[PDB]
């Protein structure tokens, strides 16, 4: 019963995918967009 969140962005930085809790709140960020899928296979235009 002690709901206080103080800002104005009420967001927890946290991967579900792999489950882990980086240090760096900018990194974690990151990390999170890194998980996308399995063998990122790019379009290697050129
Ligand atoms: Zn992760």
């Amino acid at each position: 019963g002690s709901s206080g969140s103080s800002g104005t962005g009420e967001k927890l930085y946290n991967c579900k995918e792999c489950g882990k809790s980086f240090s760096r709140a900018p990194c974690l960020l990151k990390h999170e967009r890194l998980h996308s899928g399995e063998k990122p296979s790019g379009p290697s235009s050129g």
